[PDB]
């Protein structure tokens, strides 16, 4: 069919107002139709595009696909995190950030590691329904929060998934709105799909004790997904996590190039006052945004998630005998993460996700790979901060 | 043999073959560190770099499918990235065109999320079929936010004082114009929280983003403050009231990078037949999920679907800093009614603080110069300096209207 | 005239004299300098009043304009009730006018709602609000929460730490034990879901519960330190930092209490016929949808709002709870509102309006409405102290009144920037 | 005696008789039979107090409990200055306890602040604070700011449009035009660089300008429409949609007022000898910085606050507003702060603290403080009314007192929670 045709007569055929067997030559395709429009033809010369495995992209990842974009990669290691050590891989074009980064690793691997825990984990998803009179969504509020009411909707919701296993839910009124988080851990995967699904047959439920209710929107902002919101801060969403630090005032002295009290000044003042009279919700921090960016292209995140998972609180104490070792730690309750799905089904992603030893499903304890992610995400944020602090309070 | 080996650096590197090198490190003749300069080309110094990697990982074969072969790595080293094993691949489609003041633009799109590019690709129809978007940018400036301190808040507040001058103000403004081109300093914001001061430092920079530029003019103005002000101390450069790469309400309101709006107007047949819902539905879904629902979920400027999507694609296509997302997907969608018997669909999306530019960073390579070229604004323009920024970001705020659009539809029309 | 300190000294020391013994002048003697202080002045003195006015001529003295305190007024007011439970240093009180908006229609019945304030035209403003929703029907509202809440700061030697005493907070058998310490404190103390969040070796914990009638902050406080209490017993290392960590939150603008809620979320609405709108608003009901959706949200939104999309609903809150012997300052997160308005009816012409105000925090026993004026506020809306058969309902009632008559407010002024002065 | 309808009105329509020649009972049975609406008592009853009488009487009957006003005193109050400015439909006045905290060391000066309030132990405390700033030294404070807001919303037919304007406004010669006209209001109107921002066909402008000693709204608003009257010269297709779009932002938290600043930005200072600290305050520096960081910028942190990195310096703003007539809803935004709090000495153990306050909303002529007992509050402080060689420092002045008592507050509680107990 296709194969005995050459390329400048399958263009005439797109064009004429009326399929090919290789994916590879699709591609090809496309960037001589897209040739035609541009001002500039020559400008996807250096745009490559040869000898990707486009069969993992096609109705999954990417639409109207021309190539791809090389993100250069390097490496930030070894980070010593709860007794065990990490190459982590950085997707970044920003120069000198592997390299500061890579030195906020050497300055906690002197003071004995990191140490890091998950405080809490579930994925959400905020829809917006309506009643009639707002005594009617205050009804379907209390009838949300009673026990028999919470386990129709339990049921109803995890149905749907292996992994659907819905817990607390958190709603507000508005009015006749309502806005309704369901809230679930979803395996290994970051579990957007997986619970829009949940959440639609829950809904459908709801809808059955209330025939009234109109469902406006299967998302209302009450997520809340790539949006800043204190709701993310103050209730988590997706990995809620918590790691720490203390670096020796030798290693402060020597790796980092200033000082315990020094550091603590820049801290507080920066990343907690600063932070402060800029008005920020959840920014407190130097640059956790910098490093989820840079893990989160190299291991096929969702980009965009930085918005959320980058919120971060950085505190720097003094600690030990004589008051002049310097205890750090990163607070980051909303990192939205996974290692099944999306961009880690693709190979080049899943290398990155190898080096660190939680590519795919953890068959043995659902859920434990992507929680070693967040992990490592919230280490090596600790580890940035570190040591842009450091550069920042020695004054350069 | 290891000291034959030793005698052939001594003249190169170029002649020893990789197990050699490896040999030569992992018996500690030489430093891994060394190893940079040592070797020739960049090609080769990542594949060993790789090769000593792999051992230390608990699965040696990790980086099999990670690609590093045939990349332009002379670009990248010494400005863009170190320890480098390799790059990563992520697709890029296009939505387009996208009718944005007269002209037509087919937009690169780094994703790796399904039907982000075809549901982009679809408000873009529905754009071009009612009559074409239009833009405007209402404020353009690249900020940095250093704190210094005083001994007294007193004496804090009489450098406030000083900076809010005529005087004051000029001579700060020939330090910070001194250091670069398009250096111009506009006016100085302040905000003191006791002894400290955070000073927001707010200029153009050409065609560039304008990071590196903006912290040499505020170290030389903050240099002549010195000199007024001998007692003052400069506790950091960044106070975090620039604000960079963190969420902060004074980007929402002061502006930050390029500032913004775009318009269009949806005939209330293309909104039924390429939307597949109506004005009444969207507008309803609009106000109550992207106002009210945002304002439920105490958001401080995210006021939209999806901004954040649309952003991070093309940035990531275009060689910008994809961490700046963060402030730059900042944006406040609004819809309403239009025409004779208000059954037409005017959209608006705001955004006040997209910090983008067309060179350095990762404008520099490429790859990424392609997707800049593709939409007509790579590198500089030597006759309006800042067009191409300029341009780039009203592109930004222009596909992520038709993100909007489209999500919305898809949202207010159900299943 | 005045006699010496030494014979001034010993009648005061005498039982069957005491300071009723000694002229305004010679206990004005003793204080300048030193054997009495100031403070002292309470319980020393015979009456309450002479008190009061034995420390307005100390300090008349001290000022550089010394008639300043002439026409603040302090004779034949009840300072019984005052002194060592709501105020010290008392020389005198500030009148604060009080009007009346009403009859407020809110849930098929009326209210005289009292309303303490000096900002002119506020009261006929809210006034004309509650005839709008009067000739509408009338106004309905549920409370959708209801708890105090106190948010201390613990600290854990590490992160770790605090992370598994937040763990161990989550089990249904940690919550039990704490819980029991809480409610042990009080007949009303009923521990409900805690909340908890961590900032390093911080742990934030907010302890929530209903407390009758009263705002029930000094109840959750004792409730709040028996059950940290019980938690060192479990966990000894950890330190109390402060009863208060700012995470109740307390006084301060707050996203938590936006979200969360703190006190009493109560929601209230009405539809307002299009024929009402037009006569006693001045406006029309398209016009109403638009001043708002573009000024209470989109304006809120670019000025960095959290909370405060509404648009005077301060003015009200203030005003009720000055007249009703609440806590004033609590109106920084008791006006937390927000007020939407849309089509309504057939036509689609008739206005409905909703405000939806998360964390109002009130009662009506303890604090200023142990005082008799402020209780007679309290006794127009049948709401004046504790309800027996029903505890909560006076205080559930009134947060209900407030949330109305803040509806009526947004209504009137609304319209009113709606038709251009 | 009481006479017959038809009769009572002949009387009442005389004018050489009214109402002063009817009984209470008569006016009331007037009132019943739909006679006399019940607003129109105001202009026809000749004495104020008698209005409110009668008022209270009609308002009494339609109450579940008729005595319930008994305790709710209003006889022998100033009606004249409150009537037609200040409050609408008057049932009387609710009297707030006035305590005096002091002396407050201030710039070289002493103050005796006046702080109306009913929670117990806030002027106690309050009163502590200003011993251990006095003690220690004296606090020291500038205004860093001054110019109340107005931030209308207008609308334009495009986006495009609202750009054009906005570019206008911008330009030296356009701006100029606005404040001519902003300027010719008023004596005080001084109209600093406009901020604006623009959310689609929408524009939100924020005009600023010193109001002389009152703290401006009337002033800013009657400019403000003057100024927009000019701008629709130039722009015939501009919409006014609302004087007030929440961009100003006033009675509403709001991250502007915050950043940009409303009205009076303070900040306050003082260095607490670690003596002072010990005998005083009953703590260290120590445990003050640690209860201050992880309370006061940690913990409001976790909150998600804005503006609200304070222990309570909302108590002290509005004990000092009630008392001094202010707007007491305007502590919603007045009452923003950061307390901060720093080790100093060679040691670390004196205690540096400062409190930053940028939008304190204030005033001294105009509203409640033209009210007497209110003005002899503001006499106190040497605050009152306008300064005529100065125009402005006593509202300035009571902008830094109102910071300093804050700051005695944030000392004072700080160190309690510091305690224990
Ligand atoms: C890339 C690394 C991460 C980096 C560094 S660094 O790695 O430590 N040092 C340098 C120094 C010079 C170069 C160069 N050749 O231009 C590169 C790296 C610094 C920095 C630190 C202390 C200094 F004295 C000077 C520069 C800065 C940096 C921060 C705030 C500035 F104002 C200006 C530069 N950044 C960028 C952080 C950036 O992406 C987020 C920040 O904007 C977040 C924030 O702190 O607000
Ligand atoms: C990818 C596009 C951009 C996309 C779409 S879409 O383009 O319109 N349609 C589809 C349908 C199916 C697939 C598939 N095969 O998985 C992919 C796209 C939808 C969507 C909308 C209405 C619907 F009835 C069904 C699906 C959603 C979507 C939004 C909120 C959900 F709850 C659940 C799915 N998204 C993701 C938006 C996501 O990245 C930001 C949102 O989380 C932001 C927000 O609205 O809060
Ligand atoms: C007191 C009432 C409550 C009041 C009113 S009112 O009830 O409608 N009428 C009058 C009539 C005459 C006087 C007088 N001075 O003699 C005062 C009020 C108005 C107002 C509003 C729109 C108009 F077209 C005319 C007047 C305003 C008011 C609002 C925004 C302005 F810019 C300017 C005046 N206010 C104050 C509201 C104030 O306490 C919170 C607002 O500032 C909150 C906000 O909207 O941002
Ligand atoms: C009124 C004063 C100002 C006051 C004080 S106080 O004056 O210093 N001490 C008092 C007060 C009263 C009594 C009484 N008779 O029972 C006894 C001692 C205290 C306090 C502090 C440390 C303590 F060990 C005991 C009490 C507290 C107080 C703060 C946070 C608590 F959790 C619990 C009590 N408050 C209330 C402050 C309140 O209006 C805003 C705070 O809630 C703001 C905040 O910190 O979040």
């Amino acid at each position: 069919g296709a194969k005995f045709l050459s390329d400048a007569e399958i263009i005439q055929l797109v064009n004429a107002k009326h399929l090919i067997e290789t994916h590879e030559r699709g591609v090809s395709i496309r960037r001589q139709l897209l040739s035609k429009k541009l001002s500039e033809p020559s400008s996807l010369q250096y745009l490559p595009y040869r000898d990707y495995n486009y069969s993992l992209v096609m109705g999954a990842c990417c639409e109207n696909v021309i190539g791809y974009m090389p993100i250069p990669v390097g490496v930030a290691g070894p980070l010593c995190l709860d007794e065990k050590e990490f190459q982590v891989p950085m997707a970044t074009t920003e120069g000198c950030l592997v390299a500061s980064t890579n030195r906020g690793c050497r300055a906690i691997g002197l003071g004995g590691g990191a140490s890091s825990r998950v405080l809490a984990d579930g994925m959400t998803r905020g829809p917006v329904v309506r009643l009639p009179r707002a005594c009617d969504s205050a009804e379907v509020k209390a009838w949300l929060e009673t026990s028999e009411g919470f386990a129709v909707i339990k049921e109803a919701f995890d149905s749907t998934s292996r992994f659907a296993r819905l817990q607390k839910l958190h709603t507000s009124i508005a009015g006749r709105n309502l806005y309704i988080r369901f809230q679930s851990r979803s395996g290994d995967a970051m579990g957007m799909n997986m619970i829009s699904k949940g959440t639609e047959k829950a809904l459908s439920k709801l809808h059955e004790y209330f025939p009234e209710m109109q469902i406006l929107a299967v998302s209302g902002n009450y997520c809340t997904d790539k949006k800043p919101a204190a709701i993310n801060w103050i209730e988590g969403r997706g990995k809620s996590v918590v790691c720490e630090a203390v670096i020796p005032a030798k290693v402060v002295r020597e790796v980092l190039k200033t000082t315990t009290e020094a550091m603590i000044e820049v801290n507080i003042n920066k990343n907690l006052v600063g932070s402060a009279m800029a008005g920020s919700i959840g920014g407190y921090n130097a640059h956790a945004a910098n490093i989820v960016t840079a893990i989160y292209i190299a291991c096929g995140q969702d980009a965009a998630q930085n918005v959320g998972s980058s919120n971060c609180i950085t505190l720097m104490e003094a600690s030990g005998p004589t008051n002049e070792d310097l205890y750090i730690s990163c607070t980051m309750p909303s990192i939205e993460i996974g290692t099944v799905g999306g961009g880690t089904n693709l190979l080049p992603q899943q290398a990155c996700l190898q080096m660190l030893g939680v590519q795919g499903a953890c068959k043995d304890n659902p859920g434990e790979n992507a929680r070693q992610l967040a992990r490592i995400v919230c280490g090596t944020v600790m580890a940035g901060e570190l040591s842009l602090m450091a550069a920042l309070a020695a004054g350069h």
